[PDB]
């Protein structure tokens, strides 16, 4: 590979939400993305005291300022701006750099009551590890509504290998592509076990920055591993560019600490899924990697 990008050290966002990073001493944003006023609907962030921004937020996040229970990642609801805005604030702590708030809008969300149960019924079925891969393409594609739904598994040597997949009539089928093991680097194989779930909303994007770039408590990059809103690969986002994708999801398939695969959707159009949808594909993906690990 392909192993020194550090990735998780990315300096910028997808423009689909905001971030703000706040003091654990002081409460005010001491970094957020540039976007952030914009997004929120508000006159400034930077340096401003949470309880300006949004006092109900600040005292949502204060009980998770208690180092004996933190309690964090969390998923909040908070009302934002003026004019206010609803937003979901996906709220964790890296290591160093202060507490990291993640918000997207809320929006209308995917309704699965019809249509789960007949998806997951035919997973539990499944008898071997061809069919739960091929019941588990249909079973995300039918949750999420992604136009090419893969499992992508990782041979014996490292190979990736398009396992399983479903896709729109018409489209091309990848199902049998096989791709040298550095494609995904280790290092983000590494990231991957610990961040589930990745949504590229649009190749294409913009990458907004952070303000400042270097975090003002530690004079280094802010660790973005845990940010859903992190910006990606130039070289990964130049490969799904060259293949003519326009936006994705991943769901990583943990097994033995490692990971085993990925549950990789295309769309050819810009595509989000929100906090829950995105929560209950890490949860299947768990649940699906549990009989993976069963059937060898
Ligand atoms: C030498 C390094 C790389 C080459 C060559 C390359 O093609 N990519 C290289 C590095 C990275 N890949 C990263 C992530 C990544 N790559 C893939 C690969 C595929 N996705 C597909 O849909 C297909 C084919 C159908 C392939 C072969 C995947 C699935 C991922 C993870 C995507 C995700 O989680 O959304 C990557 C890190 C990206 C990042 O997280 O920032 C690098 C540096």
């Amino acid at each position: 590979n392909c192993e020194h990008e550090e990735i998780h050290l990315a300096g910028s966002i997808q423009p689909h939400g905001a971030l703000l990073v706040v003091s654990e001493h002081d409460h005010r944003v001491i970094q957020a993305s540039a976007n952030a006023a914009e997004f929120l609907n508000l006159g400034s962030v930077l340096g401003v005291p949470l309880a300006e921004i949004d006092g109900d937020l600040l005292i949502k996040i204060l009980p998770h300022l208690d180092p004996t229970a933190e309690g964090m990642p969390v998923a909040v609801r908070c009302r934002i701006g003026n004019p206010s805005t609803e937003y979901c604030g996906l709220m964790h702590r890296p290591p160093e750099g202060g507490l990291i708030i993640e918000l997207e809008r809320a929006g209308p969300s995917i309704d699965l009551s019809g249509t789960l149960a007949p998806a997951l019924e035919r997973i539990r079925t499944a008898g071997s590890l061809r069919a739960l891969c091929d019941d588990t393409v249909l079973l995300f594609q039918q949750c999420t509504g992604y136009d090419r739904v893969m499992v992508y598994r990782f041979d014996e040597q490292g190979h990736g290998l398009v396992f399983s997949e479903c896709h729109v009539p018409g489209l091309e089928s990848y199902f049998g592509n096989r791709y040298p093991s550095s494609f995904i680097p280790q290092m983000a194989r590494q990231l991957y076990v610990r961040q589930r779930v990745r949504v590229l909303v649009d190749v294409t994007y913009q990458p907004v920055p952070l303000e400042p770039r270097l975090s003002p408590l530690t004079g280094r990059d802010l660790d973005m591993s845990g940010c859903f809103l992190r910006s990606m690969s130039p070289i990964h986002l130049q490969f799904l560019k060259d293949m003519g994708v326009r936006a994705t999801l991943a769901v990583s398939l943990v097994v033995g600490g490692k990971l085993w695969g990925l549950v990789v959707c295309h769309h050819y159009l810009p595509r989000f899924i929100r906090f829950e949808l995105r929560a209950i594909c890490k949860r299947l993906a768990e649940r699906i990697a549990t009989r993976i690990t069963a059937l060898e």
